[PDB]
Order: C-alpha cells, then sequence, then structure tokens
C-alpha cells in the first residue's frame, strides 16, 4: 500500500456534503487539514495552483519507476555500461529531500543546522563514527550548491535511487577502481560529480525530450489519481473567491493532462452538464518557470490555445475569458486578478520553488501537498509506541547509563525502518529533518492533498497556536 | 534605569561560589540563561568571543548618545545644515532591529515573514490604513538589500533615531519640498536613499577615523561596564576547555578596552595575583572581518604587539605562546585549537555577522548576548498582565466583536510603549519580530549577558523542549 | 560568378611542383598569401586548422541559400507568418561583418571607430542626414553587446539577408504597426530585439537540432569545395612539422566532411596509395567550443569513433595513434605535441573565434582564411580606375568645392555596389571597415584560401614593411 | 636635461602671432603636432582637458622624487624595514609602460601582443634564453589584470622604480629567503604580489590622505612647469569653440594648481586685463571619475567654491555661469554643451583612461599629450644613424649570418640605453611597445604638449595618409 493508494481510495469516495458529515469527517487524521499558522479562510480571495503532484497526482510507485526506467535507458543510449539495464526501481529506497554529496558519492539525510542523521554510499549505510572520515564535524553545508544538490521533489525519486544503483554498481565492478572522488577506468576518470550531471541531464531530457509525457498521457489510468471531488472543490472555491493555475508545463500537456482529470459524466456534482476543465480557472498561467517566476519572471506571452504554440511577441492586452498566458511574473497574476499578497492561498507540492520562493519574495498564503503523508501517517499513528517509547528513553537519559544509548539507537532504527531504508520524510528517530524544518516555516497549511479543504466550511479558520520565546515563558 | 543600569548593578557583586548559591541565583530570570536548542555544556571543547558588547559592554545611553553627536558633527562637518547639531539624543525612541526603507524613507518593525508591525515616518507614527497606499500588501522584501538595511546591532541604535531626526527636520524646514522619494531643495535633490548612504558613511567614519574610539577609552568608567566576575569565569571556563578571541575591532583598540576589563588589584578569584587579560585566551585573533571569516576570510596576518602594527606578509607558523593574529578565518581557529564545528560554544552579539553565520556555514553552537533584555526582561515580568489580557482577547475573538478588534490595539499599543516608542525588541503585542524569530532559529543559548553562565556548573545540560509537527501532535 | 566559383576552379587544377612554376603562381593576386606581419615558415613547428569555411569550404550562394531556407521553415513552424515562405536569399544583399542594431532594427556597416559607413532599414538604405535621429553622432558602441550583434561568420549570411527580409516584411505588412523598436499587432508587441533573438535561435536550430548538415552531407558535390591539392599541401606540411585539427564541430559531421574532402583514387600525389584523412594529422579535436577553447575550455573528453559518442569520464592518458579528442583547451594541443605558442600557425575563418583569441590569449600565430576574397579580389583590380579616382579626388578636396563632395559620393556610390548593396567587405569607398581593421590587426598571414600556402617554398620568409610612428618618419 | 626641462625652455618664450613665424616654428619637431588620423579643425566644436600633466605638467625628476620619498616613507610607516630609506630616486631606470608580474616579481616591458621585449628581476637584466623559464612562449596575457599590471601613468614612475628597489632590496638582504614567487623571512611569506598591493595602496595613499599635493603647493615654482602661452591658447580656443576641464581631482587642489598656472600681470597677452582661470572654461568638472566617467558616471554634484565641499544632493539644474560640477559622466559634457562626440577634441595624458575610454565609449577625438616626447624625440634625431643601420641590418638579415644576429642585438641595446635602462617609451629597437601601439590606435593627434597646437591657424587641417590592406596594394 503505496500513498497514492491512500489517495486513489479516499478519490473514489463520493462527497457527502452534509455539514455533519464533513465536521466528522475532516477530524480523522487522513482528510485533516494540518496547520502551521493561523489562516482566516474568509480573508482569501484568490486560490491558486501548480499542477503536477497537486491537482495532477502520479501514482506510486508506477510513475517513479517509468522516469527510472525511462532515465537508465537514456543514460545507456549515451554510452553507459548495459549491466545499468538491470536496475528495476525499488520505492523502498529513496526517502525525500536527500542531499547528494557530489564530492563523496554519498546520499545524506540532514537535519535543519546541516547535521548529518543518515548517510549511505551505494546502498552501504554509514554508521556515525565512520562517517566522521569525510565529515569531521558530522556537518555539511547544504549552501554550497556546487557540491551538494538536495532532491526535494517527488520528480527527484527516481534519481535518488538511481544515484545510489551507480555508485553501488560502480563500486563492486571490477573494471573500474574506487577512489575518494569517483571511479577510474583505466584513463578515463569518473568523477561522482560528473556523474551526478550525466544524471540530472537525463532527468531533464527525459522530462523535456524524451518521452515521458507520451507515456504518461497514453494511459492515464495507470498513471494519474482520478478524482470526481476535484471539481467539486475548485467550483466551491471560484463561488467565493478568483481560481488560478500557474504550472511549469507546457500547455499541450497541461491540456492533457487536466482533460483527463475532470473528464466525468458530469460537472461539478453528480447529475450536472459537465463543463471543460478550463472554465474552473480565472486565469491558466503555463511555462511558469518558478521559482524565477517569483522574481522578475519572463516576457508575457499569450498561447495559441489551438495549435499550442506561442503567438508571436509580447502580450500586452488585458485579462480576457479563454486567454492562456506564458511566463510572465506573479505580478501578472495581482496586477489581472486585482489580489494582493496574503490575499492567495497558493496551493503546491514544490517546498522550494512554490512555498518557500511565494512566501518569501510575495508574501502569499500558502498550502503545501505532501503526497507521501498519505503513508507517512498510517505509519505514524500504527508504530506511535516505538516513538512514544523513545521520547521516554530521551526523557530518562538526560535525568541522568550507556546501555540506555544503544536502546536509543535501536529504537531509533526500528522505528525509521518502517518508512524506508532512507526513514521517515519528517525526521530519524527523534530529530527533525531539513524537510520537516522548511514545512513548519515556510507552509502556512499543509496536507497529503489539497481536496482536504473541502472538509472545512467556507469561512473556516485554521488556528496553530502562538510561539512564545524562552524568556516569555 | 536602563539596561547597562542592571548589568552594571548584577556586576558590582562579588561572586559566591558555594553550590546552593549558584542554583537558587540562576533560577531567578535576570541572572538565567535561556535556551533553545537542548546544549550539553561538558562537550563543549572551546568557548569563543567577541568583544564589543559581549565582554565590553557600553553603558546606555551615554554611549549611544557620544555615537549619535559625532555622527552629527562629521555630517555638519561635510556640509548638512546647522540645525542638526540642536538634535538630542533619545533613548526611547529606537528599539533595535527596525528596517530603513530608503525608497519611502521609513523605519518599519516587521515580524519573521515581512508583514509590517510599526511604520514611522520621521516621528509619525502612520496607522494601518495609511501604511497601504506605500505597502499594498503591507509587506517588504527584507532580502531586496539595495532598498531595506535592517539596522541590527546596538551600534544601530545612534543612526536609527538619526535617520528619524533627519526625516522630521526636512520635512518640516520650509527650506526644502517634500517628495515621495526624498527632499528637494531648489535644484538639489537629496533622496532618502543617498540621505541614508551618508549618515550610514558618517558612523562607519566615526568609528574607523573619527573619534569615537579615544573618547570611549579616555572614560571608561563612564562608557564600559566593568565586572570582577568576568575574569573568574574566563578563568573557570579555561579549565575545562580552550578559550578563544575573534573580534572585528584593532589590536590597540582591543589592548585598552580589555587592559580595563581586568584591571582589578587580583586575579580570577579576590585574593589571586593579577595576571593580564591575554593569559586568560589560549589564541587571540583581531581584524576578523566578520561574517567573511565564516567564509574564506582573509590572509592570516601577525600582530607586532609591541607596535601595534601588522608584521610584513602572511604567518605560516603555528600557534604560539603570545602571538596575536590578525584576519583569516574560522577554520585558523578550528585548526589551531584542534576543535571541530559543534565542540565551539561561539559567545557573540551579531545574530548576523556572529550567531546566524558562524551556525550556518561551520556548525558552531551559539550564545547570543542580549543586552537589552535585562531591562526587557523587567518590563515584561512587571506588566504581564497587559500580555495574559492580549492573550485572552485573541482566544476569545478567534471563537467568534469589532469591539473586540478596538480593544486588541488599545492593549497592543499600551504594552509596546513600555518599551519605548518602537515598542518590545521581541514582539509587536502578539506578533513576533524578525529579531525575536532569528534568535530563536540560530541562537543555541541566549541571555542578557553571557555572565550568566557563570551560575550554572561545568557540566550542565542546558534543556530545551522537542519540536513536534502539527500532524505528529 | 561567386568566390566559391573563383577557388572551385582553382581547385580543379593539378599541382604542379616545379620551383619555377610555383614562384610565377604565387605573384598572381588570386593564389598569393598576404602578409600583415612577417612570418618565418621555418620556425613554425605545428600548423593547426579549423574545418569549416578553411578545409571544407561549402559553395556560395548554394549553401547560404539552403542555411536560409532551413531557418525560415524553421521560424514558420513556430508561427511567423507563411508570408516567409515567399523570400528567396539574395546573395547579392548581405556582405559579412555587418551590425545588426536590436533597438532601431537596422543593418549598420561601421569602421574600426564604430562611425557609420551604411545604414539599412530592411531595404531602404538611410542617407547621412536621416541616420543622424537614430545615431546623433553617426557612431555605435559595438561593445554593448545587448544592443548590437555582429555578423562576423559566413554562417550569419543567411540570417544577415534574413533579418532585412524581416524588416522589410513587418514594415509594410498592412496587419502590424510600426513602432520605433518594433512591430505591434494588436495585443502582441514584437521588438526588434525578441525577432532578432528568433532569428539567432532558429539559425543555432537549423546547425544543431535541423536538417542542415543532413541535407549538406547527402548531396556534398553542390555543397562542399573539393580539391585534391588539400591532401597534398597537408603532406608537406606533415614533412616538416606537426598538424592538428581544432574544430567546434562534432566527430560524426566531420568524418563526413572530412572523408569526401580526401575521397580521391590516390594519396597526397596522383599515383600513390589513397589514405583516410585521419592519418594527415597528430592530433584530431572536436567539440572545441572555441573561443572558450583559449581560455580553460572544457573537460578533455574521447571520442570512441566506431559509434561516434564521446566515452565517459574525462580522458587523462596520453597522446595516441588514433585517438581523437573532445572539448580540452588550447593547452592540450601545446602539451600533447610539446609546442609552444608562436611555434603554431593556426589556420581559421573565424576572425573573433579563431584568430583574434587564439592571437591574443596565446600567442599564436594566425593565418585568415577570407572566402569573399577569390572574388573581391577581381572587383578591386578590374575597377582599381574607381578607386584611383577616389583617391585623386580626396587628396584634391584636401588642398582646398563642394561640386567635389558630391563627386566623392557619387564614385564611392558606384564602386560600393561593385561588390554588392553593401559594399566591399574590407571598405566602403576610401573608408576601412572594422573588419579590414581585425584582419589586419589580428591576421598574420591572410589569403582567399589557405591552399595558397602550397605556392611557396618550405623555409618562405613572409615579410612585411616594419611600422613607424609619425614622429619617427 | 630632462623632459620638464625641454618644456619649460619653450614655455619661457612668448608667443609671435605673426602668420610666417608661427608655420616656420610649428615644422621643427618639437613644437609639432603629430597626426595618426586626419583631424579638420575647424569641425572641432568643444575643447576638452583633464587637468595633470596636460595643463598642470610636473617636473621632472624632481616631482618623481617628492612621490617616491613619501611613498617609501608610508611603506615603513607601516612596517617595512628601514633600509628602504636609503631608496634615492633613479630617472634613468624607468621607462613608462612597463608591466610588472606580480607573479614573479618582474617588470616587464612588451610589444603590442605581449611579447617580451625587456625582463628585468631588480635591477638583473634577464637576458633571452633564461626569461624562457618563467615565459616559455617569450608572451604575457595582459588581460590577466590578477596578475600583470601596466604600469602606464606617468604618476607610475615613482612605483616603477621602487619595485624594482624593493625587488632587489630583498633578494640580497640575507634575513629574507628568495623563492618562486616572493620572500620568505622565517614564518612570514612576502609574495611578490601582496608587496606589489602594498606599494599601490602607498601610492594612493600619497596622493589621497597623505602630503603629495600639500608638498606640490608650496613650492609650485619647483614642481609645475608654468607658461605664459596656456592662457593665450585657452582664449583663442574659446573664440571657435567651447571649452571644458573634466579631472579627477578634487576642487580644492584643482584650484590651487590651475590658480598657479593663470598667475601672470596680465590675461591671455600681455598688456591685457588678468583674468580668473575659471573664466578660460564654459564647463569646469571635477572628481570626474574617469574612466567610469565614459561609461555610465557617478552622480552629478555641485561645488560649493567658497567652501570646497559638495553641496548636499544630486544637482538638477541647468549649466550656469559659475557653477563647478562633481562627478556625473560625459553625458553631462555633451547634453550641457550640446556636443555630438566627434565635435569634441578631448585633450588627455592617460591613454587608457583619457584617450582610448573616450575614443571608444564615445567617439571623442583625441589628442594625447606625451611629456617624455620632448626629450625622446631628442634622442631619437640625434641617434638616427643608431636606428638606420639597425634598419639596414634588417633588411640585410632578411635578405640572407650569426654574425649580424649579434650585430642587430648590439646596435639594438646601444640605440635602447640612450633612452635609459628600459629603453624608449616607443620601442625596444624595431619592435614597437605596447603603449606606441595605443598610442598610434587611439591618439588622432599627440604631441609633447598641446600649447604646440598654438602654432597651427584657426582651421589647419591636420592629414594623416590613408591605410591599405596589403592584397590593396
Ligand atoms: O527534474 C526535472 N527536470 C525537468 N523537468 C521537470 C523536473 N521536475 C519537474 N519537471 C516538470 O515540471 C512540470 C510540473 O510543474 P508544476 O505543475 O508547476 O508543478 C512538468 O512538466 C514536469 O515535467
Ligand atoms: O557601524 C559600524 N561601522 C563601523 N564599525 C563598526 C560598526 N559597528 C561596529 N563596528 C566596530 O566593530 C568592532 C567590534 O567588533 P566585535 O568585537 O567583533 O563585536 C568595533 O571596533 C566597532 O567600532
Ligand atoms: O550560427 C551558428 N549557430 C550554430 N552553429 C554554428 C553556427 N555557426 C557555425 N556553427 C557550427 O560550427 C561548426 C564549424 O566549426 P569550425 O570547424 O571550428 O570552424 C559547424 O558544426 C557549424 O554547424
Ligand atoms: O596612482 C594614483 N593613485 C591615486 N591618485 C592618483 C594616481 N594617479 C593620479 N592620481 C590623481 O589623479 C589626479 C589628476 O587627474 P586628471 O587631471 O584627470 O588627469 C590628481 O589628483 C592625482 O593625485
Amino acid at each position: 500500500t503505496s500513498w497514492s493508494d491512500r489517495l486513489q481510495n479516499a478519490a473514489d469516495m463520493p462527497a457527502n456534503m452534509d455539514k455533519h458529515a464533513l465536521k466528522k469527517y475532516r477530524r480523522e487524521a487522513y482528510h485533516r487539514v494540518f496547520v502551521n499558522r493561523s489562516l482566516a479562510m474568509e480573508k482569501i480571495k484568490c486560490f491558486g495552483f501548480n499542477m503536477d503532484y497537486t491537482l495532477a497526482v502520479y501514482k506510486s510507485p508506477e510513475y517513479e519507476s517509468l522516469g527510472f526506467e525511462l532515465t537508465v535507458e537514456r543514460l545507456v543510449s549515451i554510452g553507459y555500461p548495459q549491466e545499468l539495464l538491470s536496475f528495476a526501481y525499488d520505492s523502498t529506497f529513496p526517502t525525500r529531500g536527500l542531499v547528494f554529496d557530489t564530492l563523496y558519492g554519498n546520499l545524506l539525510k540532514v537535519d535543519a543546522y546541516g547535521n548529518l542523521l543518515v548517510c549511505a554510499h551505494g546502498f552501504n549505510f554509514i554508521r556515525g563514527p565512520e562517517t566522521r572520515e569525510q565529515y569531521p564535524n558530522k556537518f555539511i553545508q547544504r549552501d554550497d550548491t556546487e557540491r551538494f544538490y538536495i532532491l526535494n521533489t517527488l520528480f527527484n525519486l527516481p534519481e535518488t535511487y538511481l544515484l545510489a544503483c551507480l555508485v553501488d554498481f560502480f563500486t563492486n565492478c571490477p573494471r573500474y577502481t574506487s577512489c575518494e572522488t569517483g571511479f577510474k577506468d583505466g584513463d578515463l576518470f569518473m568523477s561522482y560529480r560528473s556523474m551526478f550531471q550525466d544524471v540530472r541531464d537525463a532527468v531533464d531530457w527525459v522530462h523535456y525530450k524524451g518521452s515521458l509525457k507520451e507515456k504518461t498521457v497514453e494511459n492515464l489510468e495507470k498513471y494519474v489519481v482520478k478524482d470526481g471531488k476535484l471539481p467539486l472543490l475548485l467550483s466551491r472555491m471560484k463561488e467565493v473567491g478568483k481560481v488560478f493555475l500557474a504550472t511549469n508545463s507546457d500547455y499541450k500537456y497541461t491540456d492533457k493532462i487536466m482533460t483527463y482529470l475532470f473528464d466525468f459524466p458530469h460537472g461539478p456534482k453528480p447529475g450536472s452538464s459537465h463543463r471543460p476543465w478550463q472554465s474552473y480557472f480565472d486565469l491558466i498561467l503555463v511555462d511558469a518557470r518558478k521559482p524565477l517566476f517569483f522574481g522578475e519572471g519572463t516576457v508575457l506571452r499569450q498561447v495559441d490555445t489551438k495549435t499550442g504554440k506561442l503567438k508571436i511577441g509580447t502580450y500586452t492586452g488585458p485579462l480576457q475569458h479563454g486567454i492562456v498566458y506564458s511566463g510572465g511574473s506573479s505580478d501578472t497574476i495581482c496586477d489581472l486578478l486585482g489580489a494582493k499578497g496574503k490575499d492567495i492561498l497558493y496551493i503546491g507540492d514544490h517546498i522550494f520553488g512554490d512555498i518557500l520562493k511565494s512566501k518569501k519574495r510575495q508574501g502569499w498564503q500558502t498550502f503545501l501537498v505532501i503526497p507521501e503523508l498519505a503513508q507517512e501517517l498510517h505509519v505514524w499513528t500504527d508504530k506511535s509506541s516505538l516513538f512514544e517509547e523513545l521520547q521516554s528513553l530521551d526523557i530518562f537519559l538526560a535525568e541522568l547509563i550507556s546501555s540506555i544509548q544503544r536502546r536509543i539507537k535501536k529504537v531509533t532504527h526500528d522505528m525509521d525502518m518502517c518508512y524506508g531504508m532512507m526513514g521517515s520524510l519528517f525526521r530519524s528517530g527523534s530529530r527533525q529533518t531539513l524537510f520537516a524544518s522548511q514545512v513548519m516555516r515556510y507552509a502556512d497549511l499543509y496536507a497529503a492533498s489539497f481536496i482536504n479543504l473541502l472538509y472545512y466550511p467556507f469561512s473556516y479558520l485554521f488556528r496553530a497556536a502562538h510561539v512564545l520565546m524562552p524568556h516569555e515563558s
């Protein structure tokens, strides 16, 4: 049971719009909206969305496994050895948000301060003492972007596993010599850094020039969660505010995906006329180039929706019914929809490119969709006894012996393994990950799906407890 | 009663080193060390310090008022009108950490997300509705460093008030015409931005080329808190670890100040031989150029302590007794003292240049000295009934009317005014400031003075409660 | 009769290697090597080449016209109007080295100091007085690369004409409104700058992703000058020095072109065994990325010549027989061939990327191939009476009336038109072009073809008169 | 007899303004204006000047020797060894335009292509073979400004000699160890690069914060050439055009110097009322910050000429009688004087910051003052037999033996030594220097003094022969 299985099971349910059924529904953890900062929904004037993994939720592990296969094939096509063809995607290995160290070829899980929580070289998990040879302070400077790449997106899940596969393969293949910073094959040296860049390039190529989009749209049922409640919630949002889409995807792909997402024999509610997906949006913008979109952006273009090509020149007209935009910036949205920053709730899945940047650069309010949470929640509640025991050991150790330090590592390992080989997205044991820290700081609201907003009344006030400084308590 | 009065009153006390007297002492709020993240003191191997407002705490308002006078005089000497001479420093106006908007000539107090909490044009406090003309979203992008300057240091306190004085003077002087972005005097236009830069330049000039250091060292009793407990605590720290100084100041000034701070007729404890201030440090480094110091730094030089001039060339030797360093980088410290990042507790007062940068770039542990807290604490505890009422109004309003919104602003104003015209350093009403947010995120420990570490035993474990995500609760 | 017709007529001649026949041959202007700085051939140790328009000389106008057609088609395929399909390449319009002003949509011919010599808007030639509206000083700052693009290469000849075609078409098409900086089509504005970038992009696309290389190699006789004397001269050069190729092209294309250039039923001389083109080179380097190649370059890779793909990793071995390199830098050449800068004669056609950069950055000696010179020479000598008259008018006017100024413009126009609508590559009237100035300053030797070196003995000393300063005369 | 002696001897002459006396005067080489590109004086509308070494010509070697002494003293004051005090300026050593190589501590004289002509380490002149260890190609990349500094100005003459002195002193002082890249003194390493920067800093300090200007203005007769013909020529220029000053100096210094230059008991001609120096200029601009001045410049300020301080704010008014400007850009001049680029003759001494930049960035016409030419001309004409013999040997060697190569070096050395140890400013033997090349390319006119324009009638046409390409001859 993957996280997309949870979402697709909740998706197959019809909406019961009785008030009491909703309030009782939204108290169960899986359909809940979680709150980092209070947010008065009645002050929201525009609801905004990206598409990938928000409106269009890609099924797991099928879609990661497709991306992995096509990326492997691209690497082999450019000259990587045939043995790559024998890899097979394994969803139990990668957790999202790991850091790849291009100097030493390691996947790292770190906390908000760059402290190492997990270190794997290939599939070899390096215990604390042995990491100190390469990380004397058990610490990395994350902002050294020449060395470290943070695998922040669900799209990064195939390459997270692929990088470990590659390191494992070359380490154990007798034609190569392992070195501190890469592999030597006689008179060719492949550094982990250049190997890493080939992987990034091949992922980019699969998405832009390869066949991933084509293979997706030819079996959308296999690859995309479909939920009749999506047009219901969008319709309700449009009753109390304006609705816009700002996606990095092109129009042709967006049009195929969105058409599939709205393809029911009815409109918002069963028994109503079907309406095209564009009618649910006051503003549609593609080729957004986020996060640049939240700074100066690019020139505003107009899509010729008949042909799928951009018209020639910069678009200087007003907002019109049926016009589709390309590029521009977040000021385009605010100007054309007459909204100020905090009037906008932006719903996205990119912790950096959607949430952090719209919050910091524009003062937008934010809803982070976290797909894996639909399954992380289930592990969390089923194994609460593990975590409660860890909390209890932490408190006992503090009151103090070394027998307890070993019990702490044992429980920590046993808890993490329930999530995968790389542990929970949000923590390793009692130590929070960087990703968890970013969620709390930049996502005002978050949830496994934004559909969970359907179970809250129109002017609900999401509430979070105020923060007090230690000396204020 | 200023904050330096509180510190100087606690400084005049001799240390009673009975255990029970200490533990009872450190529970009173004013001598307490406050904890954002747990810190096991027994794992600390090096204690590091800056000098200004940490070891050498400048008395308030005397020292701000001196800096203000010399800066005013510098501006008049370069051609600013004589009326500036009639300004007089007023410590009730500035709170530290305000943002000066060079486009519109405003001082702003903002929260961690750039939301406006207070806006003053000169001494005119702009109420919410009127700020929306210049700030349509009640929001600023703080990282736009061309437009916004964050007055983060206590050294910035004179110019915080001076900028408001200048805006007030030119607005109300009939020889000038007020414009959106500055003042017009016939054929000369003075933008708030260029006016602002003249102020920054004049402050820099007073510190580097003017007479501020000279006037300080000629009346150190007037200008510098002196505490016999300082060499006691340094001596105790050196018993369980290494001790270093890394200051941006030059050697000559450091030597005059530090000599004054250690000028008692005794050493660490009364009755012991006096020892020179240098003997309390395993490594002394001046001209540190923080925050660049925590990146690549500058070349390591050696001070000729007899003449106060740098020797010629780059120093390539080892750590020696009596050598004083200049420049270098934080790696110099770690190499010469054989310490790793988390082995170091760095004690400073610059939330950015000392704490944030040493934490993010090097993984150092941090102690932030906040001088004003010695008085903010007293206001906080004396007027807790105001804040408790505000908390109660917040909770009541949430359960819901507009009569309560006005009561909320009334109590908020009345609470803020107890701290000054710009309110508490840490909040305005129930809304936390950017500065408070930075303290919680980057200062592992903080206190009005680092002397408060004297009241904790050698291997004390400072404890902070673990963070849980909303969905983990 | 185009310039490639002249070269192909001289190419069909067999080489007569009698000494007296050579010396008499090389004195005729068309087979001459022209000398800007003296060069002792006996001190040359390596001869180096690029490929395009040096070894592989593309026939004119056929090859420009192919590039024009494919570029037009690419623009139409992305949404430019169908009328573009009715353009047809016209070799009488463009001269190489014109500057396109992206602000005002003009082609400019300028001297070495940026003075305007010719200005055309579309096909409208702007006379002196009318240019002063947009160019008040009849001057452009060429180094303002955001505004001005210098159409330096023969590959730029199709787009030089295309840009004028486009400006002409949009100016005169009633669906558009002409503006100072571009064209308005209701709510779309196409600036000359963005129009210009679409053209650059489409040329790049034709070369890299389009079908230009494919169409070339499927009719090489139509598109490429073929000369049996090429392997003869290369063989002779290899007898007294080392020979290398450094081309920006990829291996697959280089291999097809070079194979065609050496496809005779014999080797260097008739009656000798044919040898593969690679055996004529001590070092073969592709994907050179000049001019970056003459600075830090890119990583050195090794071509798998069987598959045409780069091997995986950085190549760290030595020079081997049969190895083909990719990327690297000019230091690769000098290291692997044991040559110093002035030991190398580099033979290229890019006045900037081959000649200027290798001369300025590395001290290489230079031979600039100028294909058009094979025809410019013929015009020059046939119409010498026009130029001699202009010289005579210049001297007469100086001794002095306005009747002569008009005669000067008349003769200037009549002389320029013999070369094309944009005049001689080297001058307009008595005023030298920027391109001529760059040739004299950076090309030690130059010629219509490098084959002309065949007619000079092994250790010939090319001689140029010494320069004296005005006060030295 | 220095070059300033020649100028001061010609300065003491009264002007005889009979036409025939002038024409006969201007044909003698020393009072001649030399012409690189033809220039019709009647088309000139504005004459512009810098001050230092153009209007105010500093006497030699007195003024270099003062700058040397003050720079030495500054280095000793910051900790350089006392032995520096025993240096004494020696005008026979430096020639202007040498390149200091901060990697290897050498002064280099190079041609226009970076070929080495002379190499001195300290006072040790390195013969050709021995230079190839550090310069394998006898070549430097001049644009590598991190490594090479081009000592282009007469102000650079003191430090040119000082750098050689320093290298000589440290090489031969037993307290130091010579290394490839600097000097080691136990645990201090002084690289030639950091030594070089200390020298640059100390020169800058002497000019801006030291006592050079003060010592100059207290003995102007000793330090500044004074010529009654200067106000005569300025007055004549103002009769046919506009006159402006654009100097990097501040107003106070400019005012002292210019007042001295115009301090005669008469105005333009003897017997006329004296007029203040400002009345000879339509526009006076100080603090010009050339060469930035010819790009975007700095903000336009207004000088308070009573106090010598800048007024407060940006000046936005028009050109007024008596206003003195500060900063701005070259567009300020062109706007306020209504002149286009080629309408301006700019008279300066900085081959880069005055001539090259005004020519390339703005299309100004240029007059380069070269003070040393007043003496280089005398050496040139007195030793023409040496150069004519060298020319004859060059031609003979070309027709060919090694006995002549040695005679060529002998004559080359003997000719160069007549100019100084670093040879002629314009050449070494028959090889032209970089500086000569820049003069020919960027200075339309040049002369030992601009006063030489006095001997040419109002609308003289300076003439230079047209350039022909080798294939055009
Ligand atoms: O790793 C990447 N390389 C290239 N394209 C990506 C990558 N990750 C996501 N995308 C694209 O991003 C688009 C979704 O953007 P969104 O709707 O703004 O979230 C899809 O077109 C993806 O193909
Ligand atoms: O605003 C400023 N301009 C110039 N110098 C400053 C400023 N603020 C602090 N300083 C200097 O910083 C030094 C203290 O550095 P610390 O001991 O590292 O905290 C003193 O020499 C101050 O004069
Ligand atoms: O305008 C251009 N855009 C893209 N490729 C170009 C352009 N001009 C020349 N090339 C390529 O440059 C190569 C020839 O490089 P060369 O042999 O170093 O002179 C060929 O592969 C051309 O396709
Ligand atoms: O090496 C230098 N360092 C600092 N100032 C210089 C240097 N060289 C020239 N100057 C200054 O340049 C000014 C003359 O500028 P000019 O009149 O524009 O040529 C004088 O004030 C000099 O002191």
